[PDB]
């Protein structure tokens, strides 16, 4: 179904019981239906009978080999979490699916306060054993936070966290890796300035890429925070230098553009 479509359908004891799932998703993945139905208030039976609808709706996914018990597909998550974000007012409608890949549906929409804006919807986590609800809600609070400690700087403006969703600035910019410029050097400088401001406020960015920095003749946007770590965490300075090497291999091999990463790297480092 569609988001809109789908929200419409939800009645005040669906959502209790989406609540029940997710205020138990730290302790279970699949959340049992005793839990569900006590959190809730809403008897077993009953409760049963909501997660069957839902799970029909594609909002929960149900399962029974161990034990009865519940969880959010991404579409459920996303749906709860924007009933959130329009709880506290701070979204009014959901409007136009914006893209979708393998990491995150971005959701245009429309806020009284904040004007028109996106809502971009994690799937994935970006975290040990070197070999999902709470791991894209991670990653939403992480972008979240990394997005307000940049603020005043080349990144959107953002708005609020709930569950696996950001709320931001709608950025009328396109990838880089779709724009030709004519000026690479300068917009590879202003980039790597971006970076070092970033570095400044204890932040690296982490998947630094021309899928992640947005362009137009007025300036650059650097977009995509969920992976970001600070600095002084467990390999930031080699996350930093593959941000560098990465940005700057990708101008070198597009644009033919000199510029030595090992130099880029220490300027960046030493202020
Ligand atoms: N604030 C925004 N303004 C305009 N377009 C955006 C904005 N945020 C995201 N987009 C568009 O949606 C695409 C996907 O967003 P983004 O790169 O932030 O996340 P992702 O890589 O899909 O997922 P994840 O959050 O897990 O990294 C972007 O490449 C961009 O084109
Ligand atoms: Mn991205
Ligand atoms: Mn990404």
């Amino acid at each position: 179904m569609n988001i809109a479509e789908l929200y419409g359908k939800m009645g005040k004891h669906s959502w209790r019981i989406m609540d029940a799932i997710f205020k138990n998703l730290w302790d279970y993945e699949y959340v049992p239906l005793q839990l569900i139905s006590s959190h809730a208030r809403i008897g077993e039976e009953k409760a049963r009978n909501i997660l069957k609808y839902l799970s029909d709706l594609r909002v929960v996914q149900n399962r029974q080999k161990d034990y009865e018990g519940s969880t959010f597909t991404f579409i459920g998550l996303s749906l709860y979490s924007l009933h959130r974000l329009v709880r506290s007012g701070k979204v009014d409608a959901i409007g136009k699916l914006m893209g979708e890949g393998k990491e995150s549906a971005v959701f245009n929409c429309y806020s009284e306060k904040f004007g028109e804006c996106v809502v971009k919807f994690h799937k994935v986590g970006h975290t040990k054993v070197k070999e999902f609800s709470v791991l894209a809600i991670r990653s939403a609070r992480n972008e979240f936070r990394a997005l307000q400690k940049l603020q005043g700087l080349a990144v959107p403006k953002v708005y609020a966290w709930e569950g696996n969703a950001v709320l931001m600035e709608l950025i009328d910019a396109k990838e880089l890796y779709r724009v030709r410029v004519e000026n690479p050097d300068e917009v590879l400088d202003m980039i790597l300035e971006e970076v070092a401001k970033f570095y400044h406020r204890g932040i690296v960015h982490g998947d630094l890429s021309q899928y992640n920095v947005l362009v137009s003749e007025e300036g650059i946007w650097i977009i995509d925070f969920p992976q970001s770590v600070e600095v002084g965490e467990e390999g930031w300075r080699e996350i930093l230098e593959r941000d560098v090497r990465n940005i700057i291999t990708y101008f070198s091999r597009t644009y033919r553009t000199e510029k030595d990463i090992n130099s880029a790297i220490d300027r960046i480092l030493q202020e």
